[PDB]
DNA sequence: CGGCATACG
DNA sequence: CGTAG
DNA sequence: GCCG
């Protein structure tokens, strides 16, 4: 088993989902404290679960795999024992990992804005729309839309967003071009917002695209909120005889810089942060969704493909389907 | 022990 | 500070 | 919390 999640597939349904669950849970609380050290670990454990051929059944079979040490093994001791662990049930039952969860989870609210209302006492939404005073506008939008936010949305509204989109596209650049990334590329049935990627085939020519494709959007009504290069907006999408607010992010990319943006946008967030690592940390160079620095020759490399970008990193090549980390 | 990814709005 | 993956 |  390699040590960075970006040498082994990891698909997206796996043989130790309640392991990795765990794992998870003790991930997020260390967020919500701060310990961003912590929170990488357990990351690292889940996923190292996750890209495992067969079930985890007995300890011995820890022995060897990267990231798990004494607190990572003694979790998956008790679950396999016990069915539970007792550190993450007193997570999950625990007033602060509760609160933390909710207010983290709206859209304008990041840890330390969550962190500070949970000092002030506040515990619910309704604690939070008492005071309007104290809000943004980000965050009153997230707010007003929580419930739909939470909501699943499936591939069939994914496809029908898709359309629209194009259609702005369209008429703001002929010949643009749009591509669904995110989790829903890596094939999930499911997710709570969709990502696109948008270029043009004649380099320079997408420059100055998004504010058009945004005033197009919002002149047909679909725009419920929006703030450039990556636009984070909220949808109205049809539905039946109604519609629903829907978190979509719209970002546009030269096709020079199309694979890296592709790459990055398509995730997951923990196989970036590894692949970025293991650029710097074991080939010497610096990976972003924008390209991949020589630091020695100051030379970016270009890029035709994803398999370029594998390749000049001496990593196997992965489709979006195996970066489920 | 230091490091832990790296951008934009 | 928020957002993204 | 773990790695190197
Ligand atoms: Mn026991
Ligand atoms: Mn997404
Ligand atoms: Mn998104
Ligand atoms: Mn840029
Ligand atoms: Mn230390
Ligand atoms: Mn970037
Ligand atoms: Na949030």
């Amino acid at each position: 088993m390699p040590a960075y999640a970006c040498q082994r597939p990891t698909p997206l349904t796996h043989h130790n989902t309640g392991l990795s669950e765990a794992l998870e849970i003790l991930a997020e609380a260390a967020g919500f404290e701060g310990s961003e050290g912590r929170l990488l670990t357990f990351c690292r454990a889940a996923s190292v679960l996750k890209a495992l051929p067969s079930p985890v059944t007995t300890l011995s079979q820890l022995q060897g795999l990267p990231h798990f040490g004494e607190h990572s093994s003694r979790v998956v001791q008790e679950l396999l024992e016990h069915g539970v662990c007792e550190e993450v049930e007193r997570v999950r039952r625990s007033e602060r990992y509760q609160t933390m969860k909710l207010f983290t989870q709206i859209f304008g609210v990041g840890v330390k804005t969550a962190d500070r209302w949970y000092r002030e006492g506040l515990r619910t939404l309704d604690d939070l729309r008492e005071q309007p005073q104290k809000l943004t506008q980000q965050q009153k939008a997230g707010l007003q839309h929580h419930q739909d936010l939470s909501t699943p949305v499936l591939r069939s509204d994914v496809d029908a967003l898709q359309q629209v989109v194009e259609e702005a596209v369209g008429q703001a650049l002929p010949g643009a071009t749009v591509t669904l990334t995110g989790g829903f590329r890596r094939g999930k049935l499911q997710g709570h917002d969709v990502d696109f990627l948008i270029t043009h085939p004649k380099e320079g020519q997408e420059a100055g695209l998004l504010p058009r494709v945004m005033c197009r959007l919002q002149d047909q009504g679909l725009i419920l909120y929006h703030q450039f290069e990556r636009s984070f907006c909220i949808f109205r999408l049809p539905q039946p005889g109604s519609w629903k607010a829907v978190r979509v992010d719209l970002v546009v990319a030269p096709v020079s810089q199309f694979p890296f943006a592709l790459l990055g946008w398509t995730g997951s967030k923990l196989f970036q942060r590894e692949l970025r690592r293991f650029s710097r940390k074991e080939k010497g160079l610096w990976l972003n969704s924008h390209g991949l620095f020589d630091p020695e020759q100051k030379t970016f490399f270009q890029a035709a493909s994803e398999e370029d970008i594998f390749r000049h990193l001496g990593l196997e090549y992965l489709p979006p389907e195996q970066r489920n980390a």
